[PDB]
């Protein structure tokens, strides 16, 4: 096809690698850990599973200014190198010890958590502003999608055969997507080998009005105002039940729901399949929600982060309730992962609806807060349920829906959607 949408479908994949990359492990510690096996104690399975949180948060940000400076292509080329690499080493890191382990694993997160800012370094001069949706839509889509396949396939070959197949697997396709990275893909239009005349006159053009301001990210700002922090522990409050369920929920069906590793894995993809399509649909709602009514652009910010912060921890509430059920529970928590669905136009959005041309690093800031979450809500959630402990487990849903109350209420007490008064520049 066209170029950019090229560039698009390799994003796909480069991301469905990543989110993969991510969570195969969260499926090969149910089969790793003794009940080849390890004895691994429960404190030590929550800093292997958070172990690559420290990583991501630590190179977000300078991986955000590095993608400013050298671009794009480069440098998620070899961040997804690094990540596949490692993995493909992950299973001989095992037997060396947990140490090397968990030192894998935060090597993985420092490789990987570059990934999201050279992406969005690339789409700020691949993008034409009127067609950013579809391309951002395409590109992100691989995220959501590598979770819901690598869940269900990682469970296929941890059963079939040994669960360091997985890894190699995954590491092996990594380096040949890496191969078609480094050829098709290019930093910028211009520098596009293959791109026809008018498909660049055309990217160059629509993006000649917007990089004719010549003002977009000249500092660091000021980011004191209240605005900011409220979108962020929203998203901080979001993130925490998220990863605590990506992190937890093969082990959570091995351990209480008992399932087998092929049922395991196929069952755990259905909650993110749920939030994939109820986040698809929910902008064709909001769309039909601004063509009626006379609501102010807060108010469907407000219901739709309400709904999506709010559904889940009721249904985890209600997935606690009736826990070792091995057909209610399991329904449960995927009602609560569909209906996180609208958070992506509830509070989502709001880092570029309250500050333009600002989003990249506004947004950037709030991840590097909001992945806190990945390494906390794992590793005390895995010390609280030591063997069986349903009531810990209810325990630990509690927490998680008490922190989902919490940014939802203090989301809507400070959301504010017009300007901040210094990002107009
Ligand atoms: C609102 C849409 C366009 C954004 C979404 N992006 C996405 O990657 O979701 C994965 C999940 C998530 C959901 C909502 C907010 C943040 C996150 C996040 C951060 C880090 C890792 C995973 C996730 C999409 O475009 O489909």
């Amino acid at each position: 096809c066209s170029a950019r949408y090229n560039l698009a479908i390799l994003a796909f994949f480069g991301f469905f690698i990543v989110y993969a990359l991510r969570v195969n492990l969260s499926v090969a510690l149910v089969d790793m850990v003794d009940s080849k096996k390890y004895q691994w104690d429960a404190e030590t399975q929550g800093w292997i599973l958070g172990s690559f949180f420290y990583g991501y948060i630590i190179t977000q940000i300078p991986g955000g200014y590095v993608a400013s400076k050298i671009g794009g292509k480069m440098l998620l080329g070899f961040g997804i190198l690094g990540t596949a690499v490692l993995t493909l080493f992950t299973p001989i890191a095992a037997d060396l010890g947990v140490g090397p382990l968990i030192v894998l694993r935060a090597l993985e997160g420092l490789g990987e958590g570059v990934t999201f800012p050279a992406m969005h370094a690339m789409w700020s001069s691949w993008a034409p502003p009127l067609e950013r949706s579809k391309l951002l839509s395409i590109s992100y889509a691989g995220a959501q999608l590598g979770t819901v396949i690598s869940l269900p396939l990682s469970g296929i070959i941890c059963y079939y055969m040994n669960w360091t197949y997985v890894f190699y697997f995954f590491g092996t396709i990594g380096i040949f997507w890496f191969l078609l990275w480094i050829w098709l893909v290019s930093d910028t239009p211009q520098k596009h080998k293959r791109i026809s005349h008018y498909e660049k006159e055309y990217i160059l053009s629509s993006l000649r009005n917007q990089l004719s301001s010549q003002k977009s990210v000249p500092w660091v700002p000021i980011l004191k105002s209240l605005p900011l922090w409220a979108i962020v522990v929203a998203h901080f409050s979001y993130n925490w039940t998220f990863y605590t369920l990506l992190t937890l929920l093969p082990t959570y069906m091995k351990e209480i729901l008992r399932f087998n590793v092929q049922e395991n894995g196929f069952l755990s993809s259905l909650p993110y399949l749920g939030s994939w399509l109820c986040m698809i649909l929910s902008g064709q709602a909001a769309d039909n929600l601004r063509a009626k009514w006379n609501f102010s652009t807060l108010c469907v910010r407000r219901i739709f982060s309400l709904i999506g912060m709010i559904g889940p921890a009721v249904f985890l509430v209600a997935a606690g309730f009736i826990g070792c059920d091995y057909s209610l529970a399991v329904a449960f928590l995927t009602i609560s992962t569909t209906l996180g669905g609208f958070c992506s136009s509830g509070f989502s959005i709001n880092h570029l609806d309250i500050a333009p041309s600002y989003a990249g690093i506004l947004l950037g800031i709030t991840n590097t807060f909001a992945t806190i979450p990945g390494m906390v809500g794992p590793v005390i959630a895995k010390s609280l349920t030591p063997d069986n402990t349903v009531g810990e487990w209810q325990t630990v849903f509690y927490i998680a829906a008490a922190i989902n109350v919490f940014g939802a209420i203090f989301f809507t007490l400070f959301a504010k959607g017009e300007v901040q008064n210094w990002a107009l520049n």
